[PDB]
């Protein structure tokens, strides 16, 4: 694998992963260290339909000794891969500030997720409690099973490139189904690595199938097209709104009820009568982690009109203080480079958008650029792409209010009282994550129940949830499902209702 | 005016409490005798399914926060007027879709045990507290309402289909649009006015009257994408379902499909046989074998082939057919709908043209052909002969569901090709097996692909309380009744709260 | 059974019900209004030991085919029961009134309760659920049931004498046991017509006996009794610490695990920055609702020092406006009578041991009499028992504050901080109801994760729990045991687990 | 000092992480071979219990604020430090206990697999969000911790029974006083030892050395009397567990009682026979006869009763008796202490007294009266022949329970004669049936009075993840393993959340 000495480490080659066989075949792309783009981590192949194709027949194929396996001792892969996981933890924490280029703290506890969900559903091998239930007949009994679905097809985004996959990957073989993975082109080494532990941990070959390529035009969305093949019968996706809306289509044509976790643009209230410089840290983090590229990023601070002035000064002063550089050289940073140039991109365009519609700029000058400097950056902002940090004031209604922008910006409204709170933060297309800093019951009351949002923190940020309560969103955010703890075997497993007569009559139920 | 068995009724779409006459007049008539004009009804356009939904709308603001055990109280009171209007509904049904009055009260019942059990889930609707891994934290989950539920629904259950799917919906708090079949208009809007009667307010509940394809139900699904609805839930067809699931998928709804089935009977050497034919005879003629559970195939182990096979015809030579209101006797009536008969007379064509063997059965029930254990008069509405091949796997008629009084027999050689030729259907709603032998039952429980499964019982008459719905082509993993439709009419909400006065990072 | 006319309704005679049989035998006693003692109620007889016995006997025979009766069938006659429930609810109503002399207004919640709870376990009879688990074989399933457990013996108090007696009665059958049933010799034609509603749901004969009588040296004891000759497989009491205690002790050696409801010291704290008027308004309802005779009755207010000049103004302003009376022609009193000369005696001592140990008497002059009027009595005060509305301020360690006194007192204590709100709130043997009035989330908080009890009320009185809701109490209050809802399930059945091999060969668990 | 198979261990009590060597010395030998001194270890007095309990009370108070995740954190390196020292304990079980490696191992494994389940359940301990019937108006369930635990278990099960109870204890926040089993102190202190590095803060786990009657249990049990434990849980004997239910109870505690069996297992006229005898074989001899869950009455059809027998006396006469430490292939070895082979040499006595018919057996196992299938020095420690009866329903060898090895056959007629047999004895742990009739697996399933049943298989080795626990003299209602166990070790604590600033009364 170790192809060429890169600058930070080895370039590694590497290729598919299909029924347990390493599959070099199809064009080779390259992903390049975000923070600097001349150490090249990693040159893989972009498989096309018909790899995709065989991907998933040998994933049916797996399936059938695996769905047979006792889901305990499924369990104890699960179990093996705790173990794994933590021995490589250094490791994966060090090969995720490479690749992806957030700090070595978050790179540390997004492995962290992935132990956790390991642990959570090692243990939930000796659990997938179906019910026995009393019959209205005499001389009869009634069940209820789950069964695993079959193979499964997952797409996912690469800004949470170790947990993310976590929360699709581990229910999904321990309910007993066979997988075909297209990870993001933004994370190919820790997804063929991770893979590789999974087969340690003793994941029979073809259990795991790894499909890496790109997404529109590629891979991505060959996999997709694939479900009108009869190949899947699960899907769990990972990524934009926009994409998410045409694989629940194709999903939906097909019978197949999909995991849908989509984009964010996340409310964070702070009230009148809020711990101003607990508010003031829990915004700048909602804003600032992974440099503004988690779908539960804070798109809009909403502020109450009485401490509008006092909470933005204070804001700015603590966005001033953000240190920001190549998080491999300079691990006391707080965010280091975008992830990939279409981030980039996409924030360079929010700043022409915003001019456009009126918004006001109070802090943040496009790219860090040796030109266009940043007083608190560490190292060499030209090799990569590293955005100021932008703090606007925003009208609801506009297009910076209302869209998911990834990277490092947010926007400051004054609203005026809670019912105006509540009836502002509800006015985006999307209903992931959201936040109340408060001090009476009776305010924090009424947001936990006017709002509309499959998450809400109370004097905590938009970020950082737990890894073991149910992750997902309403609206452009998501479909219904849920990750993360019980609530996800629905995503990964059906019902199968049983009925037992001992009387030798046939009864007429409701008869 | 007076009907023939009845009273003929005018009746509007049902939108925010009040009555709206407003569209194409269209008509139900007893499908048991034509005369007998059950219904006129007008056909909403999709303007008015719009502002139905609106309305739904504006009624969902004050429902979801009455709270759920005053709900439930509603819901309390729709037992009690269901049991009160118990053989009303039951005559109204028998007039209005063709189905014996038994049944008919099974049907109702349903609707009772629905609203019994959704009663007291008011006081339930358990979401969770959870232990945070930080001092001073504390982590919550609920279920919140999805918003505007619209339903579209078959006919052929009119009472306890929609029940599954009404009930739950206003319980967990939500608002509905109702597009009931056009085959029993008259039952869906009394149901409506029950509930009307049980205090639930005013818009919670509308019902648009329709057509499907080209008509109501087909502008009502087209309103997903105005983003009218929050959730839809659909019951029939699979062609229907897979473009409602299209449609649904992206207006990122996550939508409740109960579609089709071709469900497989197997019955095994070791059967009590005579118990068999009855579960298969059963399976196959209830209802005129027009249920989404009724059986699509017999598989006979290869022992007791001849034998079954002989039992089976002098059980389906007995079977009574007719005019259920004039003769309760009857084991089924006519065809509900025209589109059932048209389908239904094309299996032959069909059979015939790849070669299975016709056992017993001439088509259409007629003065000309007649039927010798027919009750009255068979050209007063479209009667069915009962009807029985043998046919092949991988044929038309073995994988293709077809509503109507018919069946096939298949041979099979051991438990697993039993098995193998039972999953060798796109369908996977219901099945069952007839066997003594533990180890059999066994197999077939953990080898059949479906959402349900009878061990010595029949693949209709699913307890109201156990998780209804199916796999492959019969559905896409939603569930009804019991707790496991919780999961179709509400959303997970998770909520964290800190006490610790300072930013504690997770993980 | 209509034996003479009374004053306010008929004097109703009757017998005990076993098997369905009504069986007059026995020494008479009666049951006097205890609003006007001129009004004879009931006269009734106390079964002796060997007629328990048989009631017994007649259960254990009932029991075979009613746990064979399928649980949506039971369900069908508690649904019956809701309605028949229903109608009665006004007759239920007056009938408590005459018989304990609590409020129209009370008496119909209390009648409620037993409706919600009829109507909870109603449907419960298509739950009961057990689990499918999965083996760690392959060729083998594993499954849970609930199983009746057999004859429960079920003993009450009398002061909520429709209510408290269905939290048992109705779980009990549901689940597929039969009773017999103790009735309080303070509510004995309540509860002979409560199993009569029963019989007309259709619940079988035997499956509910009721055997009348006393407790100790009388009916209540000799049932206890019979739990060391077998004919009890469980034990469900609801009455005093020093009984329960007693049945504990009984119902431990024969290895039966009793559901024991017993008494209270119920703290309620006001801090600094609470709603002065709505927690003045819950202290008083807390002490004087049912004249102060429920378990959850307010033992300490426990007043922040900050505000307890004000509070204690506001509060005795507010004592001062009870209204006290006969309920049956004055329904508007806040209390009526005592509900047995017991309660009356003991509390009429605790002034003599207030005085004995130094607390401050705020207000109360004992007995109402004609000699010793209260300036809002309405009606005659010698026709009964009842007590003028009682304050003291008192010290944490003496005997007012740390022993339950059922009847119209209530004690007001100093209190700085919320740490020492919460210690002088656990300073009592008990542990069943709980409150707290603040507005500060962090004060809320830490009494509920700082108090020991079964339940705690933020910003509600101490009475008044939701039906709904698992209801028991810790330390000298209850055993663990919860009643209501689904918690209830665990107290009047049993897990079965069963194992099902396919595999047709001996495979070693865990080897 | 050295000991004939490995070193002879001294140590004291643990206390608050301390080690007290304070007690009148004990010691325990190797049953195997009484001249191998395994252990010397102190008796605690009652006053160095209370302090114990003092000691856990101190320590509660951080551990049980310590967040439920973390907790669940020392379980899981309690995981991995088991799994390092499996085949460590493994061996030394052999040796302290007598029981076979493959046994031993198996008894290890179980408290690996209630780690890596109550490991996540940090992550779980679900309770309930409730919806008020107020409005502005929120209702919760949580599960609180108990307080300090007391726990006296027995030593035929010296690693897995005490994992069920210590692990789940500090799972749920509690803390623990402990008393093992004097025939199991070494494994005892080397488990609280591999607690201690995993994490668990000093003093959550007290370990009190002693005896039973007039000894340091004894004095753990009155100690419930002086208020110094809000929980107590025993596994152990009928008579004893009577008593502690009965201290118990009276002190307001709710104990977790896992008594005695007298197992029945039936074999039907239809039952696969050498499966059946592979079956009773195996619940008879297990641990040489030393469970809870041994087999104690095998009830045989009529028809295939001679033929049965036959075969069982064949298969009973194959067993491999002796050391296993120096012969790892033996089915058991020695008793694990002098109580069960004093009751286990009565049964002989009291067997010829009533009139039961003796068909293999001669009491101890000695070079006088040896044993054919004996490997090694049977006077070097107690064994015990196989011993098999025919006895007859009501008798005191059916109806009692007989620590050893020792079994017997009953003749039944029938399924409903075989569960009244079943069903005739003063306990209800375990349970199985040997059939292949669907209808006969069934009436015994819902006939039998046992907290376990199997079917085709055997009356021991029940999974870690069932509840286990027993009816009648068998236990009183707790269960243990699994979610079941949690209703033991926390409680129900209700809250009601008020924000409409107005009294709402309930009901």
């Amino acid at each position: 694998h170790r192809k060429a000495a890169g600058k930070y480490g080895n370039t590694l080659e590497f290729g598919h992963l299909v029924g347990g066989e390493e599959v070099l075949e199809g064009p080779l792309l390259e992903r390049r260290n975000p923070s600097d783009r001349e150490d090249v981590v990693a040159r893989f192949p972009e498989a096309d339909k018909d790899l995709v194709r065989k991907a998933a027949l040998k994933a049916r194929e797996a399936f059938a000794e695996w769905s047979r396996t006792p889901a305990p001792i499924r369990g104890q892969v699960l179990f093996n891969l705790v173990k794994i996981l933590e021995r490589e933890k250094p490791t994966l924490t060090r090969l995720m500030v490479r690749e992806v280029g957030k700090t070595p703290k978050e790179a540390a506890g997004d492995v962290q997720e992935a132990i956790d969900t390991a642990l959570f559903f090692a243990s939930e091998g000796r659990r997938l409690y179906g019910q026995t239930v009393p019959s209205e007949m005499r001389d009869k009994e009634l069940f209820t099973f789950r069964r695993p679905l079959g193979v499964v097809g997952i797409i996912t985004a690469g800004n949470f490139p170790i947990a993310v996959p976590s929360w699709k990957l581990i229910p999904a073989v321990l309910t007993g189904n066979t997988v075909v993975w297209k990870p993001s082109e933004d994370a190919p080494t820790l997804s063929f690595v991770f893979a590789k532990l999974f087969e340690e941990a003793g994941l029979p070959p073809g259990v795991l199938n790894v499909v890496f390529g790109g997404g529109k035009g590629s891979t991505g969305q060959w996999m997709v097209e694939l479900m009108d093949e009869g190949l899947f019968q699960k899907f769990a996706f990972t990524g934009s709104t926009q994409v998410g809306r045409w694989i629940g289509e194709v999903a939906g044509r097909n019978l197949i009820r999909p995991t849908l976790e989509l984009g964010g643009k996340n409310p964070l209230v702070v009230m009148r009568d809020a711990d101003l410089d607990l508010a003031v840290e829990g915004a700048w983090w909602s804003a600032f982690a992974t440099g503004g590229q988690r779908c539960t990023s804070a798109g809009n601070i909403l502020v109450d009109a009485p401490i509008y002035e006092e909470f933005k000064r204070r804001f700015l002063e603590r966005v001033e203080a953000t240190l920001v550089g190549n998080p491999l050289l300079h691990p006391e940073v707080t965010y280091g480079p975008f992830i990939n140039e279409r981030f980039f991109a996409r924030w360079q365009e929010h700043y022409r958008v915003g001019e456009a519609e009126g918004a006001r700029l109070l802090f943040g000058r496009g790219r860090i650029t040796r030109e266009n400097p940043y007083p608190r950056f560490l190292g060499d902002p030209e090799a990569g792409l590293y955005g100021w940090p932008t703090v606007w004031e925003v009208r609801p209604g506009t297009r910076l209010f209302t869209e998911e922008v990834f990277g490092p910006t947010i926007n400051l409204v004054k609203v005026d009282g809670i019912e105006e709170a509540i009836a502002v933060a509800n006015s985006t297309p999307y209903g992931l994550s959201s936040a109340i800093y408060t001090n009476h019951r009776h305010w924090a009351y009424l947001f936990k129940v006017g709002i509309r949002a499959g998450m809400t923190s109370i004097n905590n940020a938009t970020v950082g949830a737990e890894a073991h309560l149910p992750f997902g969103g309403v609206k452009a955010s998501g479909n219904g499902g849920r990750e993360s703890g019980i609530w996800v075997l629905e995503e990964y497993t059906y019902w199968h209702a049983v009925n037992e007569e001992y009387s030798g009559r046939l009864q007429l139920a409701q008869m």
